[PDB]
C-alpha cells in the first residue's frame, strides 16, 4: 500500500464533474474543482485545469494525472509548512502518508488548525492522538474515512485499509 493506493480507496474515481460530501463540484480522484454553486464555473476551471475543452467529462489518464499534481501539491505544502514540517518529520512511512491524506481532503490551513493533535502526534502519544482527532468536524462528517485515517495514526500500520 501507498499514499496513492490509499487516496484512491478513500476518494475513488469518476470521470465525470460530480458533487463531493460537502456538495462541491469535483471530479476524478477527489480533484476539488471549485466551491462555487455554479456548474459553469466548474467546467470553466475543469478546462483549464486539463487544458482542452472537457464538456464535464475526462479520462483515466487525466485523472490520473490530476491526481499526480494534487498528491505532489499536498506533499510539498506540507514541507513548505511551520506546523506541519515537524509534525512530517518525526513521523515513520505510514504515518507520513495518514497525514498527507488529511492534507488532501482538507487543506494545508485545516489540518494546521488541529493544533492539540498535532502536538500529541509529535510525541508519539498515539492513542491519545486518536482520541483528540476524533473531536472534530471532520471526523463527525465523514466518519468512516477518518476512522481509517485515525487507525493508520494509533498503529503505525496499513491494516485499516487491507
Ligand atoms: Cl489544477
Ligand atoms: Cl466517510
Amino acid at each position: 500500500m501507498n499514499i496513492f493506493e490509499m487516496l484512491r480507496i478513500d476518494e475513488g474515481l469518476r470521470l465525470k464533474i460530480y458533487k463531493d460530501t460537502e456538495g462541491y463540484y469535483t471530479i476524478g480522484i477527489g480533484h476539488l474543482l471549485t466551491k462555487s454553486p455554479s456548474l459553469n464555473a466548474a467546467k470553466s476551471e475543469l478546462d483549464k485545469a486539463i487544458g482542452r475543452n472537457t464538456n464535464g467529462v475526462i479520462t483515466k489518464d487525466e485523472a490520473e494525472k490530476l491526481f499526480n499534481q494534487d498528491v505532489d501539491a499536498a506533499v510539498r505544502g506540507i514541507l513548505r509548512n511551520a506546523k506541519l514540517k515537524p509534525v512530517y518529520d518525526s513521523l515513520d512511512a505510514v504515518r507520513r502518508a495518514a497525514l498527507i491524506n488529511m492534507v488532501f481532503q482538507m487543506g494545508e490551513t485545516g489540518v494546521a488548525g488541529f493544533t492539540n493533535s498535532l502536538r500529541m502526534l509529535q510525541q508519539k502519544r498515539w492513542d491519545e492522538a486518536s482520541v483528540n482527532l476524533a473531536k472534530s468536524r471532520w471526523y463527525n462528517q465523514t466518519p468512516n474515512r477518518a476512522k481509517r485515517v485515525i487507525t493508520t495514526f494509533r498503529t503505525g500500520t496499513w491494516d485499516a485499509y487491507k
